[PDB]
């Protein structure tokens, strides 16, 4: 499992949490206590805050305004859940603006998300700082989401869980969110989520790694699923 990790020159940590114990794997374990920008993984918290504070619904269609976005794949209409899986920044920036800086700040503090700092710009703080979060905090946040244990209404947590539903493999279910922060140095790669196993156990996970411009986009998920197979959490079908 260690051999898997250093087949790349990836500098990387993989964290698991089962509600009592944190386990760490990879090439650079100190990464798990290290704080990084959440990038696209912040969409989980943005969705939760938005639904809880009645700023959006899980059925609302955020329409494209016709102005070309950073990626052409984002030049369409999205619900929050579709935007979650496509990582559609401008949709979640619209949501963040509906929320507003003081409510966003008060809410991230209330729920104890990372360092709880947003600064002045309500649509940039998760992409360039000053908000940072450790992979351990990330694994515990999504674990709590999985259990309905976050400080949000139960139906809100359920809605955001379904936004993260990415694979069914028998009676096992995978929930995940990827992230690639490119506007910081060094670049940060995330793949965070949980597996709801057929036996009833949930295991939460977080991949956190250094990235750079060459890197293939699928590598984070591949790695994660690789490790989860090796650990026995989510076997390849
Ligand atoms: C979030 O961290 C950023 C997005 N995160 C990801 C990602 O996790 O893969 C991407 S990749 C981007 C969106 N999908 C485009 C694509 O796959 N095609 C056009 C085929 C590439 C983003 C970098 C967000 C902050 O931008």
């Amino acid at each position: 499992v260690q051999a898997l990790f250093n087949e790349i020159s990836a500098d990387a940590v993989f964290v698991t949490y089962d509600g009592q114990n944190i386990k760490k794997y990879g090439t650079h374990l100190d990464r798990a206590k290290t704080a990084y920008i959440p990038a696209s993984t912040f969409k989980i918290a943005n969705a939760l805050i938005g639904l809880e504070n009645h700023k959006a619904t899980s059925t609302e269609i955020f329409k494209w305004d016709g102005k070309p976005r950073f990626f052409k794949a984002w030049d369409k209409d999205f619900t929050l859940g579709e935007a979650m899986q496509a990582s559609t920044v401008p949709v979640y920036q619209e949501l963040a603006r509906r929320i507003g800086p003081s409510l966003m700040q008060s809410e991230l503090q209330r729920i104890g998300y990372g360092n709880m700092q947003i600064g002045t710009e309500v649509d940039q703080f998760w992409l360039k700082g000053p908000l940072t979060i450790t992979p351990i905090q990330e694994v515990k946040f999504v674990y709590d989401l999985a259990q309905g244990q976050l400080p949000f209404k139960p139906e809100v947590q359920q809605q955001v869980k379904e936004m993260l539903y990415v694979e069914r493999r028998g009676e096992n279910r995978l929930y995940a969110k990827s992230g690639w922060g490119m506007a910081v140095d060094p670049q940060v790669g995330w793949y965070v989520g949980f597996v709801e196993k057929a036996d009833g156990q949930v295991v939460a996970f977080a991949l956190n790694m250094q990235m750079k411009a060459g890197d293939d986009i699928a590598l984070r998920k591949q790695l994660s699923l690789d490790v989860l197979d090796k650990l026995g959490v989510f076997h390849y079908l």
